[PDB]
């Protein structure tokens, strides 16, 4: 039976809701000296990026597009960053850029889990998915939230 119309959305959503952590880590790697959250922004890329690549071959088979944009206003309801969020990673004083994207990160993380429950509630492989994103994305909250207190 095909994906549902809420399925496909949901996968179309995380896609590029998941996309924008590689947005908030790139500064990172370019700015921060700071081995702590070189790793951190490190592994969160690769992390979200598997997820990535498992919600793109979904859309290939349900022979689906990715999504529309995300307007802004729904963009950050869904915790993304705003533009302006996002550049604050590049222009702000390392320090602040740091704790910044933690900050961003971590709320990016809440969308996602928030986005991602109601789907525990679907096809075998969207069940799968939601429940390694939830997984996945609570781990991270929490490591940030330690690092966050570290800094
Ligand atoms: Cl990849």
């Amino acid at each position: 039976p095909p994906a549902t119309p809420q399925e496909v959305q949901f996968v179309q959503h995380m896609l590029q809701h998941h996309a924008q952590a590689l947005d908030l880590a790139a500064p990172m790697l370019e700015r921060s000296q700071q081995r702590t959250v070189r790793s951190l922004a490190l592994d969160i890329q690769l992390s979200q990026r598997e997820q990535m690549r498992q919600m793109e071959a979904m859309l290939g088979r349900w022979g689906q597009p990715p999504g529309e944009p995300i307007s802004p206003e729904h963009a950050r309801m869904m915790g993304m960053a705003s533009e302006a969020e996002v550049a604050g990673l590049s222009t702000l004083p390392v320090e602040q850029a740091e704790r910044q994207f933690l900050r961003l990160m971590i709320r990016h993380h809440q969308g996602a889990v928030a986005m991602t429950l109601p789907m525990l509630d679907a096809r075998p492989e969207v069940e799968r998915l939601a429940r390694q994103i939830v997984v996945t994305q609570r781990g991270e909250i929490r490591t940030m939230e330690g690092v966050l207190g570290r800094l």
